[PDB]
């Protein structure tokens, strides 16, 4: 088995990425994908109280988002694995590092020591970062008007976390055009697969 | 202010002490007295999925009352603090190092980092530990209810153990002694902490 996850700042192309990625690599392997909360009752649960929040404390809600993500990972991702699946998740801990420990400033060594009793020792096999420039993310998302000021140096500040973040990962140019975007990451997991 | 927190294995006779602690000290003192998660609407909906819980996992569980924690910390606590108010908690960051660390096995230091992210730095000023022993816990337990399965007589054995490793801030009261002594003893050991 494998557990693969997804990771990259807004506007990197991610969801058309992992969705490409996926269909290609069902062709060929016994692979699934999901995206946390992943339809677990519990944690979509979990996730309301925070949908539902009103100006909840920060804290508060990494601390749901990690209960939630340890719902998603002890009921879908674990038996998944433990069938012989290769598992790709779209998004996992390095986000919730990124956004909440280092954009929202929580603190990185704070929330990386949450997001570890969450995972209890279960790390990606391979995480591919889609490492998209602070421009080009940004024209993707006005392409998906003009964005805020405020927004755009949050923007700055998770990919300078992600930077920071960054064996276990590998690197795809987000710069490029999709297409381009999509091979690259498809055939790094094939070789990561292959090896 | 003051943020008094209470601890104790069950059969402690806890909820009788902070009671009668509460109705002694109100008349001198602006005190109140709480649980978590302490009629926080957040914290209730988050300890209502703890308890409609099936088999469900232990660190889970942890994060959980760790949140609700915050949320009556955040929402409950600190604006009493703030008012100068003297807080009774029962129960706080003790009971899940004693519970899902030790006793449950998460680990105490795995369960105290998590729950160092939900207090961010508010420990209690005071903590009484209700330092009963097992036996006599257990005939209060059995009061409460008969005679009690392997299962819960180890288990209640484990937490207290935990506490044990826990409190080696804390004043142990000798929780063995009839509950009106332990109330004079814990007020005792109040009214010293707060006029000092
Ligand atoms: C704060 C937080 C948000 N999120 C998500 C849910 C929201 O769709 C999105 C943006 O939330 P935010 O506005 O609170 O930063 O990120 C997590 O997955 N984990 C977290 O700890
Ligand atoms: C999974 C996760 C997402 N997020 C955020 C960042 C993204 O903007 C958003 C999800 O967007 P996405 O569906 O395009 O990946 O939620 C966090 O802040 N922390 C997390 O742990
Ligand atoms: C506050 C707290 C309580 N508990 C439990 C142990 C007790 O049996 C129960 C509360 O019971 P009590 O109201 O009689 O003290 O909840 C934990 O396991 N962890 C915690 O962090
Ligand atoms: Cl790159
Ligand atoms: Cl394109
Ligand atoms: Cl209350
Ligand atoms: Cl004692
Ligand atoms: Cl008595």
């Amino acid at each position: 088995s494998a557990f693969i996850t997804f990771e990259g700042p807004e506007g990197s192309g991610k969801t058309t990425v992992i969705n490409e990625v996926y269909h290609r690599l069902v062709k060929d392997y016994d692979v699934i994908m999901t995206r946390e909360p992943g339809g677990v009752p519990t944690g979509e649960e979990i996730r309301k109280i925070v949908l539902e929040g009103n100006d909840m404390d920060i804290r508060t809600e990494a601390m749901l988002f990690a209960a939630s993500r340890r719902e998603h990972l002890v009921l879908k991702v674990i038996p998944a694995l433990k069938e012989g699946k290769v598992v790709l998740c779209d998004r996992y801990i390095d986000s919730s590092l990124a956004y909440q420990g280092y954009a929202r400033g929580i603190g990185v060594e704070e929330v990386r020591a949450l997001n570890e009793f969450a995972i209890n020792g279960l790390y990606p096999d391979l995480t591919i970062y889609l490492n998209v420039s602070a421009e080009v993310g940004r024209e993707r998302i006005i392409k998906n008007n003009r964005l805020d000021q405020e927004d755009l140096k949050f923007h700055e500040k998770v990919i300078e976390g992600y930077q920071e973040i960054i064996q276990r990962f590998k690197s795809v140019n987000a710069d490029q055009p999709l297409e381009n975007v999509v091979e690259d990451t498809y055939q790094t997991i094939i070789k990561y697969l292959e090896k």
